[PDB]
Order: C-alpha cells, then sequence, then structure tokens
C-alpha cells in the first residue's frame, strides 16, 4: 500500500541522523490518519542516496519485536522511509526523564529486548555499527525497539567481517579497537558497543558519566581530533575500561567486561548474552 506525498503533514521535527519527523498521513482530509516516523535524506546525493536505498532493503527485511517496524516509502528520484511512530521517543530521554523511577529489573527488560533484535539482527548477516541508546526507541514502558540502521552492513559472503575503506561519522566511543585501528566490523565488534550500551542504561544516561565524558577523562581532555583516536586506541590495548556505574550489581557489570575483551573469539555471542540476562532477571 502506498504513501502519496501531498497527504504527508508535518507535525515535528524529532532529529537528525537524515532528518526524522512526525507526521499525520492523513489521505481523508479531517486528522485522522496515523501518525507515522519519516525518515528523509539531507544531502541526497548519488553515493548517499544508494546507501539510503540499501537502508530502507535491509530494514524492510527485518520483522521483530524489538526492531522498528517498516511502512513503506514514499516517491517523487527522492526517499522517504516511513516508520511506525513509537510514542515514548528516544531511550536517551525516556531513561532521563524517569531518571531513578526506573529500578534495575525494568533496565534488564529493556538490555535483554535489545541483545534479542541484535541477536536476531544476527541471523540475516547483518552488523549494525552503530548501537548506542540514542538509535534505541520506547514504544511503552514494557518495550523498547532498535530504531536506526543508517549504518548497518551486511556481511560479504566469504567473511566474517567488514572493512570500512573510507569511514564518515564515527561514534568512536562505542567502537571496539579492531574498529579503530583496521576499520574490521563483525558481530562480535556490535557486542563490545552492546557492553557500552549496558554501560549507558546503568548510569541513567548521566551526561558527566557517558562514555565520551569519561574515555577524554582517562586519556585527558587535553587530546583532540585524530590525537584522541591515536590514545583511546592505547588506552584500551592497556584494559583501561569504563568504570563500574555507581549502583550497578556485580553480575551486570560482569557482562560489560566480558563484552570489552580485546580478544575478540572470547566476547560473548547475542545468543548467550539473551539466556544471561533472562537468567537474572528470574533470579531478581
Ligand atoms: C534512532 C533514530 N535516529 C536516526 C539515527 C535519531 O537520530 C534519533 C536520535 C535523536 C532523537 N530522535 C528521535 C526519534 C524519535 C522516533 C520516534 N518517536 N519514533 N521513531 C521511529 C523511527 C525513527 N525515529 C523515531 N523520537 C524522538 N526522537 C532521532
Amino acid at each position: 500500500t502506498q504513501f502519496e506525498e501531498r497527504h504527508l503533514k508535518f507535525l515535528q521535527q524529532l532529529g537528525k541522523g537524515g532528518s526524522v519527523e512526525m507526521c499525520r498521513y492523513d489521505p481523508l482530509q479531517d486528522n485522522t490518519g496515523e501518525v507515522v516516523a519519516v525518515k528523509k535524506l539531507q544531502h541526497s546525493t548519488e553515493e548517499h542516496l544508494r546507501d539510503f536505498e540499501r537502508e530502507i532493503e535491509i530494514l524492510k527485511s527485518l520483522q521483530h519485536d524489538n526492531i522498528v517496524k517498516y511502512k513503506g516509502v514514499c516517491y517523487s528520484r527522492n526517499l522517504k522511509l516511513i516508520m511506525e511512530y513509537l510514542p515514548y521517543g528516544s531511550l536517551r530521554d525516556y531513561l532521563q526523564k524517569h531518571k531513578e523511577r526506573i529500578d534495575h529489573i525494568k533496565l534488564l527488560q529493556y538490555t535483554s529486548q535489545i541483545c534479542k533484535g541484535m541477536e536476531y539482527l544476527g541471523t540475516k548477516r547483518y552488523i549494525h555499527r552503530d548501537l548506542a541508546t540514542r538509535n534505541i526507541l520506547v514504544e511503552n514502558e514494557n518495550r523498547v525497539k532498535i530504531g536506526d540502521f543508517g549504518l548497518t552492513k551486511v556481511l560479504p559472503q566469504d567473511k566474517e567481517y567488514y572493512k570500512v575503506k573510507e569511514p564518515g561519522e564515527s561514534p568512536i566511543f562505542w567502537y571496539a579497537p579492531e574498529s579503530l585501528t583496521e576499520s574490521k566490523f563483525s558481530v562480535a565488534s556490535d557486542v563490545w558497543s552492546f557492553g557500552v550500551v549496558l554501560y549507558e542504561l546503568f548510569t541513567y544516561i548521566e551526561k558527566s558519566k557517558s562514555p565520551p565524558a569519561e574515555f577524554m577523562r582517562m586519556i585527558g581532555n587535553d587530546k583532540q581530533g585524530q590525537m584522541i583516536v591515536f590514545h583511546l586506541i592505547e588506552l584500551l590495548k592497556n584494559n583501561g575500561r569504563l568504570p563500574r556505574p555507581d549502583g550497578c550489581p556485580d553480575e551486570i557489570y560482569m557482562i560489560m567486561t566480558e563484552c570489552w575483551n580485546n580478544n575478540v573469539n572470547q566476547r560473548p555471542s547475542f545468543r548467550d548474552l539473551a539466556l544471561r540476562v533472562d537468567q537474572i532477571r528470574d533470579n531478581m
């Protein structure tokens, strides 16, 4: 079923990736249409549009409780991706709003769900490359979803990693060492990122304890540009890690540090992590 240009009514800006907007699809003109989320490119050029195209094929092929629902495409050659509107917004902002009102068993509900979405994403040999709580969204109290795939890559047939030859924006404070030195991206480096996401959850996304704040302190605030990359590689090669979050129980911190293993072979699988997290939840 089609989405006509003329019947997308702008409601609100939501954020920058493209840009993401809240719209009413109102083909009946009485404002009874569904509210949806629209992703559109900001500088649609032949290279970047092919990317957005590949990304849409990625999302459309993904069907899971914890991945945002693809709804359709809007044409005029210029693309608007139409997605379900998840009413509780960005997980990053939701955790900040309901600070400590969210207890440990609830944060583990969220952990488990993120984890399952990643495990499933692995069965199609996709690599997120951008797992971070500002790419997680909230549907309701009981339900979060991976909400963006702008940087996802597909594994090549014969390799278990992907080389990104000329990187664009790079969320380096979420990056595994091998990604930093070599641009090698794999399920295992998504696991590293998941560990950092677990860190984010348990700090309640308090900005003074965020990963960029914390690594910068460790390497010195006087580090700038490419020097940050150099020193972060060194720091991590020597087991410099994010601290245990304040109030974070032993066994959840344990999980993070297994994710942050320098040896890629020895990081856990998303399959084990989902079992592990659910075991803990039931124990509590
Ligand atoms: C992960 C989306 N993204 C692209 C990389 C962002 O940059 C977000 C970070 C910053 C905050 N921002 C939003 C998105 C939404 C929202 C939503 N409510 N539903 N939805 C369905 C698909 C997509 N995004 C939404 N809500 C609030 N803030 C965009």
